Formats: C-alpha cells, structure tokens, sequence
C-alpha cells in the first residue's frame, strides 16, 4: 500500500492556538482508498523548513495534501515552499488575477497588490477554483504522483477536495461509516440493547459517541459487514433512532414542518437564540419557521406575553408552557418551542446548573420536558436546544 | 537557535479519534527556551515507521518529546521504537517491574503479563516516575541531545513533564507575545499599512491569522523586540483593533454596556438568533441584554415594526437602520443592533449571497454599515454576527 502524506501548514496550529482538525478530516476521507497514512504533520510558515518537509513527503507518497498558507501575506509562504521542493518557477496566470481582481470589484474594492502572489503557480498545476475566498489551491500531478494544496480554512477547503479528491485515480478499497442518531439512552444502555451486536473484529466495528444531539452509533469498516451489520443494530434501537449520516434534529424539524404544511416560531430564555439560530441554519428555513423571540429579561417576558403570575419563577414547567404557548399566540404559528432554566455557572432560584424545561404548544396543548444536564455553560445551552428540537422530532 | 522535535504517537490521533492536544501543549511550554519548534508530528502505533520517525527527529534536534504507546499492549510500541532509533537495547528494571506488580496487587490483582515490559529502559534513559499509572516515562540523555518519553494521558505526563523540564539545561530566552484583535481591515491592507513592521526574523516574527471576528495579528519572540514592535503596530491599526488576548467582541460590548450603564436589545433577521446566542454566550450577559427578536417571516419583520413600504427591500441600509430603530423602542434598551441580508445559497430581491447589513441605534441617532461576505450560508451568518458586535466597539 502506497502513502498518503498530510501537512497541515500554519504556526498556529504547532501551537494548538486553532487545533489541527484538518489533517485528521483529510486522513478520514481518505479511508475509501488503499492507501497507507503512517503519519502527520504540522509545519510552522517558513519557506526553507516547508520546502524540506514538502520534498520528503512527496519522495515517499503516491499522495501529498497540504492546507493552509495560500493567504495573501509575508507568512503564506506554502506556494513558494512547494515550488522550491519541486524544483519549479512560480508563474503569475493572468487569468486567475483577472478573477481576482474581479472578485475585489464586485465588493467594490480595488484589488491590493499582496493578493497578486495568490495567482502564481508551478506548470505542473492545474487550479482548484476557490468561489468561497481568493486563494484558489493548485492540484500537481506529477510522475504518476499528486500534490493538492487547499486553503487552510474548513469552509473553504471542504468543497474543493470533494469534487478534486475522485478526479486523483487513487486505489479503491470497500470502506463504509454509518452513523446511527440516537436521542435519551446512555451509552451503558446502548451497548446492553446491543449486546453481541456491539462487535469490534478488524473486518468491522461498532463505537458510541456521546454528542450534545444525542449518543451517535458508528458502525465501520469493510462496507458489506457495514451495510449489515448497521441494518441489524438499527432494528434493536428502533424507538431511539432518529436520525443517519447527514441527518441533524433541525432538519428533520423541517422535513415534520413541511410534510404537515405547517409553522413554527420560539421564544427562549437560556439559550439566548440559539434555537433560533439552529433551526435556521437549514436552507429553506424560511418556508416554515416564522421567527422567535430571546426573552432574556422580565420585561420582555411580560412584553411578549408571559404572565406576571410565573415572572419571578422561571425554572419551572409552568414557565416553559406558558412561553411557548405565549410564542405560539404571538406568531400564530402551527407549533412553537420554548427554553427556560439553568445554563451555569451560577445556580437559579435554588436549582443547579443543567436544570432545564423545554417546551412544545401545539393545536392539542402543550408538553413539557424537563432535564438536568451535565456540561458547562455552552454545553448546557446546546444541549438545551437539540432537546427542544426532539420534542418535535423524537 | 536548535530544534525542538515533538512527536505524538497513536493511530487515532491520525484520524482525530483522539484528538491531539498533547504536542501543542508540550510545544507551548517549550516558549521560554531558545529553541525552535518547526513541525509537530503524529505517528501512528507501528514500531518500523515509529523508529524512522524517532531516529529523523533525534538527528536533527537538541531536544526530543514524544507522548503515548507506553502502555501495555501489543500495539503499545514506543519503547521498542526508541530502542531501535537509538541503536540500544531495551533492560528489564527489576525494581521498576516490582513497583507495577505493586501497583496490581495495590488494587487486589496479578499483574498481567503483558504489563512486563512497561519496566524496560534502555541503557541511555534514566527513570521518571508516574504516581498516576503504570508506566514510567524515560530521559534519555545521549550526545549532548535529550529525547523524552511521556504517557499519553494528560493528567499523567502533565506533572512529569514540569518536573523534568526544568532538568534538561535548555537554553532559556525572554520570550513574550501580544495578540491584537482587529475588524474590519483586511489581510492585504494589514500587510500594506504595516509594510516593513511585519518582520519574520528569528529573534521576533509577526502573523495575521484571518477569522470570522476580524484579523488577529501576533507578534512573538524575545520580549523587547515583542513589546516595540506590537506598539508600533497597535498605534497603525488603533481604528481597528477592539481587543487583545483573550478578549472576545462579546466581552468587549459587554464592557461597554458595564461601562455606561446601558442596556443593548437586537432585531435578527439572516443570523436567525445567532447575534442574541453570541451576546449571551459571556456569563452575566443578562446584565445588559435585554432579549430580542428574530423576525424571519414577511409577517415577523411587519410585527415588529419594519415599515410596509421596504419590506419589498429588506436587504438595504434602511431597512436595517428601521430593524435597529424598532428593536430599541420596542425593548426600551439603550442601544440596539440589527442584521439583514442573504445568507446564501440562493439570492434574494436580486442580491447576491454574502450581501449583508448590519446597524446600531442609540441615543444619538443609527448607523449602517454593509458588507459583502464570501462564503457559504453558515460562514456568512457568523460573520454578520460579529461585524454587528463590531459597530459597538469600533
Ligand atoms: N489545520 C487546520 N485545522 C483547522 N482549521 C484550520 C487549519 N488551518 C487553518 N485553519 C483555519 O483557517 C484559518 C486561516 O488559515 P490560513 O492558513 O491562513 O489559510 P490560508 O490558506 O492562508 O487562506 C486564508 C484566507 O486567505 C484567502 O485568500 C483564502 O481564500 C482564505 O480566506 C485559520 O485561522 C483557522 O481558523
Ligand atoms: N496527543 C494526545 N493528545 C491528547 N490526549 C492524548 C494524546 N495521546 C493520548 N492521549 C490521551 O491518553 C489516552 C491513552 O493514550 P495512550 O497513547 O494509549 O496512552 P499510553 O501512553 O499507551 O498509556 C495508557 C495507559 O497505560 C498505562 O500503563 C499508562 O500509564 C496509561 O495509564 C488517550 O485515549 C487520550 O485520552
Ligand atoms: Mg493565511
Ligand atoms: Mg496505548
């Protein structure tokens, strides 16, 4: 098995002020193909030590892929590092800095002259066109080898190395990874439902990952054993699967909200917007959801409908209810959800951090749920909002 | 200055399994020595890539760090690894191996056999206890280089690490750095207002690191240089820069608020909710903010005081100037914020995606600044969110 070589350029990242998640999200897409990741790098911006890194990593791999470095600024020197470890001159394509150039123009800017070294390349590259910033990546094919630089951000890199990453003729081998979403079941319940289905041979093998969504049920390795394996252990958590893959509690709300022609509005309190947020993170949101208020004080509790009864005990159920309901006569919205309770750090009304009431109003009534969170502030406001979401969808 | 080779050893921190928090940790601790970090490794746990690896670092470096493999498993190969790097043997420890048998009898069991070889060391390495686990960690000293092994969990290597550390004789240097938060100015006008202020030299190097809230320019090295240079460059951006450090723009407005006694509301209409869930991300968020809208729908934006005759152009600079006037006397705040604009992927009213408003109102009149963002729907969201944050911190 050839090598696949991974360089995730930027002094930052040696330093963990951004973690290095690139090189190990390259090295997962690359488990559909028969190659061999043995390690990976991070590489400090400077020219001399990149070039050498750059020149032994492609000596020895069928693949080398950097991110990062492509920017326009005296330490984005990965360009000039790469042509030194190939042996090329860099060469200015005016085709790309008339892009360029235009890109800044539909911003109404002039281009300044620093992004001008963003359109230089060595003749064995061709460009990977960048719509989501300026530094297009360049993909070397060269002796039966490839080189891909992308740029260092995800947004931006992710979509290039979709589309380049089939065109590079790597060796296949039958990899899957199914994701099975679960919601309110620990891991300790899971693996007991399981049982012998919990398998770990080397052929395949079964994790679970606890996220602020849910525990999530990974099923990999070779794809046949994958594909059945993950059919059987769907069966046993059938009443807690909500969701696959690409699946996210926000869209299944949609697909819910669609199917039934229907609305959905929100007013929160811990979360801050963050439901909002969420649900609206979806393209097509806007064909459902029809907005929300953050009731982040009395005053605007009272101002949008909370009765002046409950304003002074907001950790409840009955506080929970009413704001939903109070959203939902607000909006005149088909459905409406509601947060209130305890994000930490400090405890409310006598209750923890974690102590938490979501609420769903529908045409039947209204439902309340109530949970005590582990985690810290962010963790609890997270966990807050794929609960008011799994009202609708779990 | 001589090299500082980090390596971080485990097949899962190649795939981010793990992820790899250990060599930047170890890297960031190496600042106040005179030696040059400029690549960190990871490896995966096989003993013949590991050696290679091992015996590259070790030639080029004056110090070498690795962390994890030290456990008892056939896949646990970093002492191998190092003995065969090297070119030394591997010499069971009798006291060693008696304080392990300790360790299992300490807790009511045999040692297994396979922990055996957790009291191997070579010749060159000295002990270095672990009170927290079984494995000793080795100093090996040899040629006037040091190569350290530490156990992979944090808190096991943390304090052996900071016990020998000071041990090796480093070359110790004054070292500093300053982290600048700017919005507002891009890299390329950053790089031509600083123009020979953006030094890459090895005593002090200066960096611009893009994100979603602005340019973070860094400056790092020996102390002097660090605290000239880093004036001279704050005093060329003083316009843009809004923080240092650890500041946050959600911190900084909340200074401000703190600051003048005021309170802050936001009308949302592209960020959904995203703007209120920063703002209240910063505990004591609820001293100020007094909660806010998201008025997704044609129906939420009249509701809430968009006027008839732009909802045909919500995204303009005066329906943002009407979103912040509105929110501010619908809440009573002192101030208020408010976004509009095209998320992506589609356009709207014939605007591009990325086309983007935001605006502040106070006591002294609005004000609206307009963006437009390259980027998909969620980059462009969280940037709206923090250039809105920015009217209020400059
Ligand atoms: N290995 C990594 N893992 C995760 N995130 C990363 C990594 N490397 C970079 N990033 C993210 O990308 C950000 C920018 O990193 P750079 O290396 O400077 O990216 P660069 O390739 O130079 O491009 C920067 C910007 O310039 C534009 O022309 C280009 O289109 C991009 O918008 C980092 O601050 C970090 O947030
Ligand atoms: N680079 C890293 N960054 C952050 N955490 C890490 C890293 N490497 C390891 N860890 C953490 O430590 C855990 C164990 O990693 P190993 O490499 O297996 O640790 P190892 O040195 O082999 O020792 C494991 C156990 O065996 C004992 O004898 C030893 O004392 C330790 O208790 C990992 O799951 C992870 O939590
Ligand atoms: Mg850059
Ligand atoms: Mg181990």
């Amino acid at each position: 098995m050839e090598r696949a070589e991974i360089l995730g350029v930027g002094t930052e990242l040696l330093y963990g002020e951004t973690l290095d998640t690139n090189t190990a999200e390259i090295a997962r897409s690359l488990k559909p193909y028969a190659l061999k990741v043995e390690r990976t790098l991070r590489v400090a911006d400077e020219v001399a030590p990149l070039a050498r890194e750059v020149e032994e990593a492609f000596a020895r791999a069928r693949l080398v892929v950097l991110s990062g470095g492509l920017g326009p600024t005296p330490d984005d020197v990965t360009r000039e590092a790469v042509a030194l470890a190939l042996g090329e001159p860099l060469e200015l394509d005016e085709a790309v800095l008339g892009e360029i150039e235009a890109f800044f123009r539909a911003r109404g800017r002039a281009m300044p002259e620093a992004n001008r070294k963003q359109a230089m390349r060595i003749p064995s590259a061709t460009w990977l066109k960048n719509p989501r910033g300026t530094a297009p990546g360049w993909w070397v094919r060269k002796g039966g080898k490839d080189l891909v630089l992308l740029p260092g951000p995800p947004p931006e890199w992710r979509p290039m190395w979709q589309e380049v990453l089939p065109r590079l003729g790597l060796p296949r081998r039958p990899y899957a990874e199914r994701v099975l979403k679960t919601w309110g079941i620990g891991e300790s319940e899971i693996v007991e439902r399981l049982g012998p289905l919990f398998v770990r041979g080397e052929e395949v093998e079964v994790g679970t990952y606890p996220k602020v969504h849910g525990v999530e049920v990974v099923v990999r390795g070779r794809e046949d054993r994958v594909a059945e394996l993950a059919e059987r252990i769907k069966k046993k958590l059938l009443k807690e699967v909500w969701g696959e893959g690409e699946m996210t509690l926000a869209e299944a709300v949609k697909r819910r909200m669609e199917r039934e022609g229907a609305t959905l509005s929100t007013m929160e309190s811990l979360t801050g917007g963050l439901l909002g947020a969420e649900i609206t993170r979806v393209p097509g949101a806007s064909r459902f959801y029809l907005g929300g208020v953050v009731s982040y004080s009395v005053g605007a509790k009272a101002r949008f409908g909370v009765p002046q009864d409950l304003l002074s005990r907001t950790v409840s159920a009955e506080t929970a209810r009413a704001m939903a309901e109070a959203a939902r006569s607000l909006f005149g919205s088909t459905y409406a959800l509601a947060t209130t309770g305890v994000a930490g750090p400090d405890p409310l009304e006598g209750e923890p951090p974690g102590t938490v009431y979501v609420a769903l109003a529908g045409p039947t009534g209204a439902e309340v749920r109530r949970y005590r969170f582990p985690g810290d502030r962010e963790t609890v406001r997270l966990r807050s909002v794929y609960a008011a979401l799994a009202l609708l969808v779990t």
